[PDB]
Parts: C-alpha cells; structure tokens; sequence
C-alpha cells in the first residue's frame, strides 16, 4: 500500500554500528530497513535493480544540477535521463 519508503531508504543507509547492540541485532535491523525500503513482495527483481541504478545515478549528478533534479523528483531513470537531456547548459 502507500508508504514513505524513502524514510526507510534513508534509515537503511544512515544506520550506525553500535557495539552495545552488537552484530546479530545490527543485521536484523539492517535487513528490516532494507525490506521496508525496497518492498520486494510488491516488485520484481528487475524493478529492484532499477531502483539501485536510480539510487547510484542520483549520487553522480553534476553538483550544479542536483538542486534541479531533486526539485523535480524524477521517479525513475528514464525520466532522469530525458530530463538531463534538457536541463544541462547551466
């Protein structure tokens, strides 16, 4: 159903290793966070791969374009590519 999956993406990426918690509990947490981000029960392996490609692409955007790309929120790669095909001379 509708969720803030990006909240979980950020938590997954920003979780820190806390010695008091230790390795097994840290694995459990990471797994829960990644599943609440990617919701594999709703998506195919192919769709998941596309999300990972999008995640990486968003990080490598030239810095001068990042505010623009994010104001726009392209929700998939194709979008992002057609957008950068028309946003660049900045």
């Amino acid at each position: 159903h509708m969720t803030d999956s990006e909240f979980f993406h950020q938590r997954f990426r920003n979780l820190i290793y806390v010695e008091f918690v230790g390795p097994r509990k840290t694995l459990i947490k990471l797994r829960n966070l990644c599943l609440d981000w990617l919701q594999p029960e709703t998506r195919t392996k192919e769709e998941i791969i596309e999300l990972l490609v999008l995640e990486q692409y968003l990080t490598i955007i030239p810095e001068k374009l990042k505010p623009w790309v994010r104001a726009k929120k392209p929700e998939n790669c194709e979008k992002l590519v057609t957008l950068l095909e028309n946003y660049k001379e900045m």
